[PDB]
């Protein structure tokens, strides 16, 4: 793991410079394609991309797990929904599934800790049958967190070996917006009230309770904000850890990762805390409708491309943004050049 | 024309109600897909869509024309660029071309008034060799504006006959951000300084001049804000008129139109002024980096989905948003249902 972290490559400034120059020469006023140009340059700097903005195969990794904190009354979805939805993931009837197929991405469902019998067709990496209830103690042990980071990290990079060049992250886990808010609070130093949202339709009345649980989780565990692994283990969840692991793996592999929503922002904060070298590989997708979204994004210094008021999770926003990434590549490779038309601008 | 306007269909509330109910029953927390759900409902209300969110063939209509106001020093691109770029449109090397191909849309290049010899391969609807210089008089005659609206309107609806279900609008015309700012100022009652931008890289120093030209155009022509046709004819351009005409045609045809950037917002304001019934058919794409974008969008009461800091025009933003529209359809038609999984939420 320390190895893993040590070996994350820096971005290739040389490739980026060449990309910039090429973009500037395209059939358009310079800088006119805005963020699409910036994105293209970003991709070019990623070592696993072979010095150019390109997209081969696409995959969305969905990390599923249950949380003990569900017992605190923080979620209206029945616990079993995690197991059910996970199975549905295998049938392609879920939101991410439909969106991924639309983008031509393949969905990978990974069980990192669902509290139910194993689901056939789902990749098994189960840590335990749900994590500990963060309201009264830690979600898991440091060892447990580290091992999972390791395992997921490797799975991720292994996919790269098989042609995958673009990843998307997602999750599934009733009550998961609770540990997510906890992490956000800790990493950003914001008060719980500021970052706790309605998650999956939590009734406005039930909010106060959710805010109390978060505070309690923090007070009780005393997570160290300067130690991402500490935070994940104490007030996180298996799903959140899995997401952070995809991020670490893609970065080590020198490949891009599309973030999703609120849950993903949490994981991103952790990953960047653990390894700042991870940052350059991350790509925002959409602006989650979760209350704590703005605070979380500010801390990540990210401005998502999509404003859809989405709040489903599963990696749905990530799938939705994939065509944007492909568009930046298309721009890069298929547009004509000013010079060739004898067009001269100032 | 009055006929045309008279016959624009109202949206089908019945279809919309059925769509809403269907969406609510999908495998997800209700309302969780946010704007994607709203979009799907919007599409269902469009009569040419056959009571369901669906996308068949896609087309982007690009209206090209030159402007006399170019002579006022408001644009850094050489005048000939319009003619050149238009030809390039026929070769698929332009920004819209590349993006449209990515979305599987076909680009239609229409010459409504380029000041050059006719370009083979380009649809000919030329009004004149460039419009009048709005700084000293009107761009064209009312008759001229009306006829063009008519002609474009018809072309648009005719495409519908051939399978097109989704349109995108775009333009090409050096100096066009000038008449656009003029229209915006007039329709919204905002001062010129507030809505005049750098267009295609106009140097910050040269701005004042551009602001003066706009004021002059207005003072001199005295366009009537309550009369969209009056405004278009006086301080608009052939390209802007063409765009408004696509909007009127698609609406009459009961089909959706994706807006583009700043130029398109101008045209949208005019169309909505001319016929409010047009509104429900319009769909924002991206948030243009042009200074007057915010004011224009507010008046249209629209919140674009994409924040890409784009400012190229040509219908590039429109092409970029097409996959979003298709995504809403996919959601609608391919997701599974809560009931079927025995999932019960509150
Ligand atoms: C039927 C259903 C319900 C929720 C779902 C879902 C499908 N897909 C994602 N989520 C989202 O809701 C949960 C987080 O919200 P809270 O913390 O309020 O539970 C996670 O499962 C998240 O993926
Ligand atoms: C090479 C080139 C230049 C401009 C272009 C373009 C390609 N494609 C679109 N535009 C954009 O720039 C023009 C409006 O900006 P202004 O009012 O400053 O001229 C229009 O042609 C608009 O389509
Ligand atoms: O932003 C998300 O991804 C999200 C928000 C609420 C509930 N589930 C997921
Ligand atoms: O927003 C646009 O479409 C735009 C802005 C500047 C120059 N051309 C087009």
């Amino acid at each position: 793991l320390h190895a893993l972290l040590r070996d994350i490559p820096a971005p290739d400034a040389e490739a980026m410079a060449r990309t910039q120059q090429h973009i500037d020469g395209l059939l358009k006023p310079p800088g006119s394609l805005g963020r699409l140009e910036t994105l293209a340059v970003q991709l070019a700097g990623m070592p696993g991309l072979n010095g150019t903005p390109q997209v081969g195969e696409k995959a969305v990794l969905v990390m599923c797990a249950d949380h003990g904190v569900w017992d605190e009354g923080v979620a209206v979805s029945p616990k079993i929904v995690t197991a059910i939805q996970a199975a549905n993931m295998t049938r392609g009837t879920t939101g991410v599934c439909v969106l991924a197929a639309q983008a031509g991405a393949k969905v990978h469902v990974i069980d990192v800790g669902i509290d139910a019998e194993p689901i056939p067709g789902v990749v098994n990496m189960r840590v335990a049958r749900g994590c500990g209830n963060i309201a009264v103690g830690p979600a898991m042990s440091r060892l447990q967190a580290e091992a999972l980071l390791l395992e997921v990290s490797r799975y991720t990079c292994d996919l790269a070996q098989r042609g995958v060049t673009l990843f998307g992250v997602g999750e599934l886990g009733m009550a998961n917006t609770t540990p997510a808010a906890a992490m956000v609070s800790v990493f950003t130093g914001s008060d719980a009230k500021e970052v706790v949202g309605i998650g999956a339709n939590l009734p406005p009345s039930r909010i106060d309770n959710k805010v109390d649980v978060v505070r309690r989780a923090i007070a009780i565990n005393q997570p160290n904000p300067r130690d991402g692994i500490d935070v994940l283990s104490k007030v996180g969840g298996f799903d959140l850890v899995g997401m952070t692991g995809v991020m670490l793996g893609a970065a080590r592999c020198g490949l891009p990762v599309l973030l999703d929503g609120f849950l993903s922002y949490s994981a991103a904060l952790a990953a960047c805390q653990i390894a700042p070298a991870v940052r350059p590989y991350l790509i925002p997708s959409h602006f989650s409708a979760e209350k704590g979204a703005r605070i979380a994004l500010a801390h990540l210094s990210m401005e998502p491309y999509l404003h859809m008021a989405m709040r489903l999770g599963e990696g749905s926003g990530a799938a939705l943004a994939m065509p944007i990434v492909e568009a930046a590549c298309a721009m890069f490779h298929n547009m004509g050049e000013l010079a060739a038309s004898n067009i001269v601008l100032p």
